[PDB]
This record gives C-alpha cells, structure tokens and sequence, in this order.
C-alpha cells in the first residue's frame, strides 16, 4: 500500500463520506499521508465515540450535557441518563489539573490537564462496562447502560500556536475524546480593570487552529467531531488588524499594550461564525444572558449562509434563572434551542456547584449535628435507589465486585 | 552543631516535650541524625498542621471530619465550619488516584496518589488563604477563616514492606498532611469465598511499620500525629503464626495459601490496640458495625493499660443508620464517643457519596426536565450563603480576583 | 457475537495458533470473555510488537538488547542496529521514576513508573517514525529503520498480590511493551544482615502472578511475551513452607521474622524453572556470576522436562569480565548462550552506566580545561556519522523538521 | 506583625541589601504582602541555593555548567567538580518533559515540566548528601562534597503572558531551583518558509515578564537568581511595534501574520539588554556563532551603561569548534569570556549528546561485538575511579546503603 495509494483512499473518503458534508481543508490528503509516519496506531474509543457523538447530535432532537470533573461525576450522568459527557476547561482549571493548584479560567493550568481527565472518565466508564458485562447482562437485555457516552472537551485557545493546537488534539484523542472546542480569545493576555476584558485574536489565526485541529484528528485517523467557539459577543478588544474579516469591528482606538478597541455583540459574533462555518462541525456563540430571541438571531444569520449547521450552546451557571424568567421559559428553554439548530448544550460548571454545595451543605449540618447530618444524606442516597442510583452499595460501583471476580479466577 | 550536639539536643526534646510523653522510639536520636543528612529541608505545613492538630485533639471536646477528594470538597469542609480534614485512601482508589482509574479499596493504585491528593488541598487551601488576605481581612477579624486546617491522610499498610512505609510517610509530610494513618492487613492478599476476608500481620510487622512511619517523621523534622489501625475485630486471617501476641488467637487452622485462621473480635483487636500503643499518637479499632457499647469496652480496655491515650473512631458511611438506631442515639453518638476518648472521628466515605449523590440527582432531573433541575440546585445554593456559602460566586472562590490583582500589580 | 461465540474463536485459537504451543492457562476462554467487557479496545503498538518480538526469538539466533531508561537511549540503540529494548526497574528505581527519586531496587517507585517509561519509549519511536516518513524514505529503500523495535519490561514482583500483577500487565501493555517479566521474590522484605539476602515467595504464588500476568494479556487481546524470572539460585530464604514443590529445599531453620532458609543453588532454580515452564514464554534464572558451565545445566535441566523451550539471560554490568575470562571467551559468550537456547538477552543497567559515565567524564574534564573537553565530546560525535550516528544533526533529530512541516501544511 | 511593618522590614531589605543594589522594582513591598498570603511557606533549597549562587556568580572568576536531564547527570556533574548545574529546556522537551514525547524547542511540553525536573535533581543531589551523611562523612573532611549545588533552569517565554511567568517561576522555586531565566521571543508563533525565523515580543512585554518573575521570587519569599535572555541578535520579526524602544530597528515591512521585520544584530541587541537590565540579575545575548569580538562589544556596551552587570554566554554545542576555531583560542574561551564579565557560562545541550552518543557508541559495537563492547566501557569506567567517579559501585550510588542502614535501624 503506497503513499500514492493511501492518499486516494482517503481523498474518495472526505469525498464520499456524508460525515464530512460542507468541511474544508485547507491541507491535502497527501499532507495527511506524509504526516502519519508509516503505520497508524488504533484509538478505539476516540474513533466510537466520535461516531456515536456525530450520530446523536444528527438524529435526535439534542443533546444535552453537563460538566464533569470527575470520572465518577461522568459515570453517575450516564447512569441518570444523560447521552453525553462535557469536559470543562474552567472546572479543571479550578479543581483538578494535574498541577493540583486552584486557579481561575486564564490558561494557568499545564496543557496535558484536560486529557488528563478525559482518560479518567473513559477508564471509570470502562470499568462500569466491565463490571456490567462481568454480572452477565448483555445488550438488549432491560437496564442496559451503554456506558462509553461521547465526552466533549475544552481545548481552550490550543495553550499558544498551532503546534500547540495540534499536540492538544492528538492529546485529546489519544485520551478517548469524542469532541474538541477551540474558542478564538486570548485568556493569557485578558486586560484588567475598567476598559478592559476578553481580547481576541485575529480570524486569520482561530482559522488556523481550527485547520491543526482536523490535521490532528485526520492523521490520528478519527472523525473526532470539532466545535468552533467564539467570544466576539463580548470580547472588545483584538490583538491586530490585519485579516480584512475584522476590520469592520474596529472602533480606531487602541490599548496601552496595542490591542485595537472593537464593537462587540451579535454582528462580531457572526462574523466569526461564518468565518469558521466551513471549517467546524458544530459553530457556538459564548453567552451570558441566555436568551432565545438572541439565539433565534444568530441561529438565523448563520442557517443563512450555511443552512442546517449544526450548532451548540451553553446554558450559563452563573445567570439568575429565577430572578429573570419565569417557570415556563425556563421549562421549556433547551428545547427551543433544539428547534433552533442547537443540537448540543451543556452547563459548564454543573460539576463545580455540585461538588461544592453537597460538601458544604453536609458539612455545616455535620458540624451543628454530626451523625444526624449524614443520615440525611444517606436516606436521600435510598429515595433516589428508584430512579437508578446504585452507589448505595458503594463496594459493587469502584468495582469490588469485578476484581473479586480476577482474583477467584485466578486462584482457581 | 556536631552529631553528638545535634543526638543530644533530639534526646532532651524527647525526654522534655510533652508531646512526647508515654511514646516509644525503638531507635535512638543519632539513628535519626545519621539518616537526617547534612541539611534539614523545611516543611511549613506538615509542622504547623501536626502542631494545630495536635492542640485540637488534646482540647476540644473531640474533632469530626468527613472524607475529601479534591481541593473543592476540604476548601467547603473548612468555610462550614469543620477544623480538620480527613484523606480517604477507599475515595482515592475509587476516584482520585494518579493511574486516573476505579479501583476497589486493595493498594491497586500507585503509592504516590495519596500524597498527591494531600497537596491539592493543600494548595487549594493555600489559595483560600491567599483570596482572604489579598482582600485586606487580617486575623481576629469577623469572618476571618483560618484555611490551614490539619489533613490526616490514609498510608494503608505502606505499600509494601518498612522502606516503602518510610518513603510513604516522607511523601505525606513533604504533601503537608498533618496526621497520617497505617493499617496492620495486607489487602494485597484479602481472600475471596466463604471461608476468607482481610488477613492481619504479625503484631511484630505491624510494629515494624509503625517504627518505620516514625522514624520518616523524625527524619522529615515534624511532629507529625501518627495513628495505628487495628483490622482485628473482624479479620479472622493471619499470614503467621510467629509473635507469641498472635498465638492465643489461632484457631489451629490453615489455608490454602498458607494463611493461620484467628478468632476474631475484641478480644484480638484490644492485643493489638495494646500492641501499638506505645508506638502511636492514637489508637483506632476499624469497626464495621458501630457499637457504643464496643465502643466503650475497647475504650476502657486500653485506657487501663494506657490512660488517657487519644482514640478514633470510624463512623461507617455503608451502615444503615435509622434501620439499627433511634435519632436520639445517632445525635449523640459522636458527642458520647467523646467522652470515651475518641478524639478524632471521621466518615471515610463522606466525599464519595457528597459527589456521587449530586451529580446523580442533578442528572436525572436534567435529563427529564433540563434547566428547572439546574434552578433547584442554583436555588438551594442562595439559602446556603446565610451559612457561609461563598461558591455562588464562583470567579472569586477559584482565584479570580487574587490573580486580578497579580496582573495589575504587574502592569502599572 | 454472543458471549458462547466469542469464547469459541477465543478457545479454539489457542488451540490452533503455534503461538499458544506448550502454553497452560488456568483458566477458561469463557473466564476472558467474562472479564473483557462489552467492547475491546485496540493496542496496536502492545500487538504489532508483540507479534514481531515472538518471530525474533524464534527465528534469530539470539535476540540482545540493552537496558534503557529514557526515549532516546531506545532511540540510538535501534538507531546502531539492535531490534529489540530491555527496560530495567533498577534503572528506573534509580533514576526515572514518576517520584521522582534516587533509589534502590526493593520495589519503591510507583507502580504506574515502568509504563510510563514503556510509553515514552513508544513515544519516541514513533516520532522517529514520524521523521523517516515525513522525509519521504519508503519501507525497502536503503537505510530506513524499523524504528518500531519491541520492549521487553521489568514488573519486578508485580507491586502486591495477583490483582497488582493483573494491573501492571495492563499497564504495561497500554504502554505499548510487547514483553514483560515478574519474578519470584519478594524484594520489599529483604533480610539484611550477614544471616539474610533475597526471600522467594511460594511458588504457588509465583505461578498465581503468572496467570494473572496471561489473564490481562487475554483480557487485553495481545500475544504478550511473557517471561518468568527465578531468584532460586541465589535466595536462600522462603516466606512459607505449604507448597510442596519447595519442601525438598527447606533446612528445617526460622529468621526471627517467620522465614523458612533454604538451599541455593541450581536445583532450586530448577524447580522454579520446571514449575514456571507451562505457564510462560520463557523461563529466566538470574544470575550474579556468569557461567557457560552453570547456563549449559540449567538449559539442559529445562530442556529434558520441556524440549526447545526458549531461555533468557542477563548478563552482569557489575561482574568484572576483564580480570576472570579472557577476550576469547567474552566474544562468543552471548553466541555460546544462544546454541543453549537463550533466545533473548540483556544488559540490565546498560543505560545507567553510559549516562553516568559519559557525563562525569565530560564534567571532569570541562571543570578544568573547559570548551576543550567538550570538542572532545563533538569530535567522536563526528567520526560516529559514518556509523549511523545521525544525532549531531541535533534539530532534526527531535523532529524540528517534522513540525515546521506541520506548521507549513496548516499556514498557506 | 501588622501588614505595615511586614512592608517597611521587606521595604528596608530591598533598600539596605547590596543583593539588590541596581535592580528595579516596578512594583512596592505593600504589594508582595499583599499576595504573600497571612502565612509564608518556607522554601530552604531555593534559598540557600540562591545565596550560594549569588556568591560564586560575584567571586569565581567565572561558573561554568553543562546541561542536565536527569538527577544522576547532575550528580555526575557536581562529583567532576562542577559549582552548578544548568537545566535546558531544549533538553527537556527533547527527552524529559511530563508529556513523555520527543519535541523540538517551541514550548510545545506541557509548562510543569522543567520544574519536576528541578525537583528531581534535586531529590538526587538530596539523596546523595543522605548518603555521604550516613557513612560519617562532615563538612570540612577531606573530600567532602557539597552536593547540593545551584540549579539555574529554563523558563523559556513563560508559555503565555504574565500570569503563566508568575506560576512557573513559583513552580520553580517550589521544585528548588536556584536561578530562572526567561526570554522574549514568540517561540510558540515562529515563522516557517525562507522570510521567517524567531520573533521577538515588544521590550514592555519581555519586561513585564520579568517583573511578574520577581514579583514571584518575592511572594515566595526567596533571592531567586534572574536572568534576562535576548534572541535579538538573530531575530528579525517582532509581534508589534508599539514600543519606542524597538520602533527604530523595523524595517517598515509586514508579513501575513501582521508582524513587523526588524534589523537583527549587536544594535537590536544591546536596546534589549539595556532595556532589561534593571530588572535582570545577570543578562544574556542568546548568540548562534561563537565570537569573542561580538562578547566583548556586547559586554562593553552594557558596562557603559551599567558597569559590572554580571552577563551569561551559552557556548553553543552545534558549533563546529575544531573548523572554525584553533585548539589555543578553543582552550581561552571561557577564561577570556568571564574576564569580560561573563560570570555564568553553560554548554545546553551537553546533556543530549552525552546521552545519546555513549548509548550509540555502545549499542553499535553491542550489536557486532556483543559484550566486548560492554567492557570497553566497564573499563574505562575503572579508569575514571582515580578522578571521584563512584558509579561503579553502582549499589551504594543509588542509596542501597543508606536505605540498608534504615532497615536496620527499624529491625533491631
């Protein structure tokens, strides 16, 4: 099988294959080929779970997730039902990098932290499968949990340039990823106080890393579904002028440091989402406010262009929910996404306020009334047993129950 | 300073300090000072955090902690009001080990994850304390949060023989923990079937290891709590037969594996309280039911040979609480064990049914119901800022507003 | 494919693949099935590997390998031309472990350490490949390397009872190794003193590991290499007497720990051997003098009870080869020990005494005649061009010329 | 101790100290305490090591070290004779990074891994003293080696803005690190093609780099040793041309990216070494051709300004020294340069080629001569025994000793 003869076979693919319906490359598949080295090594769950990703977010009404910290957190979304797992970058950040430090969402954190915790959940999802299959339950049977759910991650702005991009990819999919997001700001060169915020960088380079990131997934040898985030919303500032795409955003004013002053919100944003449109598979517009009529607007502006895209969307933590709409719309709100074109949504940070608030609402009780605090806790663990929580019995979910099962093998 | 000064100045502190008082060193101060080397590297934390630890357990009225699994989890424990931390080795293996898998409770994981999890809080809580200075609140202050809360961590049974003992010690203390505690069963070679369970070690290798954990802290240079774990109320296996203190206990019987059957119960656990007493800070029987009036026989047992010698308690998080006491019972259960001696008392598991119950009960209504299930949450978050409940801003918590101020402390 | 299906192809492949020839497994196909979980994941490296180590030591006359301990040490000894790598845990007890530390061979490191050095080899491999490639160079041209040699990795005693050894196999071959070897000690009791040395295990519980070692290499559906390492020949002590195969070697004598002595020497190693044969691929007796004489016995003695059985042997780096056999008897030693049947040899600490030596000899020069010791160092570099020794062109050696092309296919 | 007085005694160290003669802080004492935290963690290696590299850096006619990868490197280096190590971050990324891949010098590794490796020499060094220690030797006997020389490691451009300097230079003093440098280019955004090369950052941004680097020796409450690096003598790119400073060397031309080329060379230079100067302990002019015309100019310029500014030279290892320069002028270099004020002096990639040419040399003659060749380095690794290499001894080199001395003390 010759260079010549690989490069066909996977130009026919990209040419055939519906998967890649409407997605450029701006590389060949010569380029792919020459990239490879000589024999591709074999990333199952990277490679089923980008499918399994690609399929759900095209047949169902969407897709929703919430952000895991954890592989149990991930395990415990499977089990109440969710279809797909979302990684947060700001999470990790703030509690689980492998440099173990707390910090805020500025690209601190070592560049291998995410993948990190990608492979912490694939091998807790791998362990439920096992100890699953090793109790003798088969697909099809009734109560059977597909546990190798699609896991999106954050891949932040690729921690510098595009080989930096690029080496995240492959870190990412090498790890289990089902999904990739590379948003186009600056988060190490965010200006503080007032007239400050976000920055971005110019379209000319979120382009770029969005072409090393489907490099990286094609020489990895997986459809690994790639999601283009833009900050232009919000994000005022740009760190240069030269790509044409941007000039019209600019206000003529600059910073101290050089930045130009832009005019920020929803026609920015496009911009950047029909910039990005031919090269992503899902496009998504970073917002605050969560708001359907704003969504409804850029859903539109961008199915103008390019109609049927797949988009995604993140339904804010921090956002008042309550205060500012009431039950009906709040009830009804990802659906009407759904609708929209927003296949895949999240809460970023579902993971962080959980972990934090069980803690500390077990712990102010623990403190006042010790044991009474916990069997509080503990009766709660038996009413949900109904809706299919089986930590209860703690020893059969890490999996005491499947290494036993080793050992009697074993010593037999 | 010579060797001679630097034994004889070692010797007076443990003839002197009353910290030391009624324990026993199998080695002499120039064994210390000959493995110390030429220089002694100064361990902040671990020395402060023994100290504190150390004041708490003599005064108070006792010390309850809950298990911790990431830096979030103690960080809450500590703004709720609880004055120390507990590390499970059980939440690790299932959920925060460095090989990033789901282990059950067996020393599958590598040595160093513990340690590595003991300096996540550790440095979580360094960034606690760095939020509240950096906003100008000093000491003495209302609210003012002392976020150096002690950690006493789980060393299992040191992962292997003394040396690997030795090193595990060196590596909790390097972390910061506070207190650190060993166990006398090899969980390496727990038997599977009818006939099996945990399996002890002699009396003497179990000393042995309590040696061995000493000895790390003396080198290391801190006053770190060490606590002894007897497994000897239920475990009715014995891999030898050799101490004279094990031998009333045998039943004549032997395994497959070679392994000597005991009798188990209180009877085997008190030989082995007294055992260790000597050795460690404080005594802890491993129980799986609890038991006030075990309890209390163990209490009284060891206190005649060793009065007044701290204790701790496990309070089994698997138990079923209400299904075996009235809330009478349970509400003074802690506060009674108190009195007894049981300075320290703890639920293993605490963490892992905080995050696990969350994320499931979260997940299931997401699933169902998407944003209300997340508003119910957000909610309960708002009722919990009264009680000191700071996540709900979540940029501050993770270093947000520190790290602003680093940034423009830099550029003006 | 249904559960009994799978366990047919499983069943009926290790009866019709000559890989399997000889070979016992104490457990079922059904047992592998049960344990694998629903999906299997693919290794493409642990296979391809695997398979190309099997057809080495079965068709060269003698595989050799040196001990290496980082990428590039694996990287050069492919690049001089030999086909397969051996990876020491002295070596990386002493100086690449994930802790990090300076330390001895009793099984100290973390577990997880050997893997990732394994991995970081693969790693490196590949990106040699990746090079080669990207240059153009095609399989059959002149000069290309197969820099894709198999690994060959020390489990020492599998960190614990037969779940760690289970663990650490799955560790390894994630890791991409294509060989591992467990041997029969338990090296964290090691008695010291002059009434001491290495203690042996039963070799129940060596077999035990064995299986376990089989069982994750099914379980993780790669023909690894397994090899089984005996200690018999110098260890004189044994931690239990119930296996009957090692009565006939015990003196009837106790340590103070519980320790039964026993008599060293080619007839324990024997029964270890014998023992050992069915369960593995090949069988190594380790040695501290080396001994055409000791090896011929030892061949023989295996070779009556089981024909052809493929041998490995180390060969001391510590030994004094000069002062005890001449130069004649040093050239055809590791051609003599292959007619034997030592398909597979190895200097354990290879790595360790080039680095260490080549450096201090650098630096001993340096810190009095300064750039002059260096050009020294450039000047052999030169004349090993002509030898293959390609690393002078230092850039493109660590791949700079890989990575510009990657950045040129993804700008322009 | 109140927040003012804390100011006004580190107020006072920076006035009184002649450490700090002639080194600007752009930032007040107010502001170190500010971020200090209420308690400072205590960090003994990077202290002392600081002050003892500050001393030889103000008296050695010069210091001179080679480029380590590994704890044993360093440890060889400091038994030859050498004063400190030095630790390349082009070294690291080539064979040592916690990633575990092969990269070429772009800040491609994940931004944790210099300093893990600053905590592993040290660790060595750390054990090496234990060693020497518990064999009796003291400080001030014939022989006796100080072990713990200084570390001055590579902190490349700090992976991002100021932020991620801070967090790395904290890292390194963590990890033990003695001296820090940091550069001002982009490597991360490096052009490709023919018109390409490095590309600098403006003189504000390299400075607020360095201020964040001493803002965080500060916090951390040690005299990290700062160098400030320059590539402006071949790079001829730069990412703005909002600085005064570097306005007048653009040649008016643009790139596609939008970067401005420069005029490269002694001029460009010396605005940067004069521009970093008073925040820098030592300066260094990162140069590709080793000239010792260009040194001199370059020293003289910088002493006009700022006379007896100590200055650091790396001798390039890709030098063709022999073709280029005579054996007389090759053995004055580093003489010649200290005379001029060059006080620490390093070849970088002395580690590589060490590594990779002993390995090679041995594996070739390993795959023709088998264990002929392994003695041709047993021997010459006896030869070296006169001058203090001990490595033979390969047991007591890696703390079998000291570790032997630890089990003994606890069964006894």
């Amino acid at each position: 099988m010759s260079r010549q003869q690989q490069a066909q076979e996977l130009q026919k693919q990209w040419e055939t294959d519906p998967r890649w319906k409407g997605i450029k490359r701006a590389f060949t598949a010569e380029d792919v080929v020459r990239l490879r080295g000589s024999i591709q090594q074999e990333h199952t769950l990277a490679k089923r779970g980008a499918e399994k990703l690609w399929t759900l977010i095209n047949n169902e009404p969407f897709v929703n997730a919430l952000g895991a910290l954890t592989g149990n957190q991930a395990m415990q979304q499977v089990k109440a039902g969710l279809k797909a797992i979302y990684l947060s970058g700001w999470q990790v950040a703030g509690d689980a990098n492998v440099a173990g430090e707390m910090y805020p969402d500025q690209s601190l954190y070592p560049a291998n932290s995410v993948p990190l915790v990608v492979k912490r959940i694939n091998n807790t999802l791998t362990r439920a499968d096992q100890i699953q299959w090793s109790e003798g339950k088969n697909p099809g049977d009734e109560g059977y949990v597909d546990f190798f759910a699609p896991i999106v991650a954050d891949a932040e702005a690729g921690f510098g340039g595009v080989l930096n991009a690029f080496e995240l990819m492959k870190a990412m999919i090498e790890a289990g990823a089902s999904g990739v997001h590379f948003e186009d700001q600056l988060a190490s060169v965010k200006k503080c106080g007032h007239m400050g915020g976000k920055v971005l960088v110019p379209t000319r380079e979120a382009v770029a890393k969005l072409t090393a990131a489907r490099l990286a997934a094609d020489v990895m040898g997986t459809p690994t579904v790639l999601v283009a985030r833009t900050d232009a919303e919000a994000a005022d500032l740009i760190t240069s002028d030269i790509d044409d795409n941007d000039k019209p955003y600019l206000t003529g004013e600059r910073t101290v440091e050089g930045f130009f002053r832009t005019k920020p919100g929803l026609e920015q944003a496009i911009s950047r989402g029909l910039a990005y449109a031919p090269y992503a598979d899902l496009i998504w517009c970073e917002t605050g406010k969560p708001d359907l009529e704003y969504a409804k607007k850029f859903a539109e502006a961008i199915h103008k262009q390019f109609p049927g895209k797949l988009l995604s969307y993140n339904c804010s933590p921090s956002f008042n929910w309550k205060k500012n709409l009431d039950d009906a719309t709040i009830a009804k709100f990802q659906k009407e996404l759904g609708a929209m074109g927003y296949k895949f949504q999240f809460i970023t940070l579902a993971g962080f306020h959980a972990l934090n608030y069980s803690m500390f609402n077990l712990a102010h009780g623990y403190a006042r009334t010790q044991m009474s605090a916990f069997v509080e806790l503990q009766q709660a663990e038996f009413a949900a047993a109904d809706k299919g929580f089986t930590a209860v019995k703690h020893q059969r979910e890490v999996g005491t129950g499947y290494f036993d099962a080793v050992t009697q093998t074993v010593e037999r």
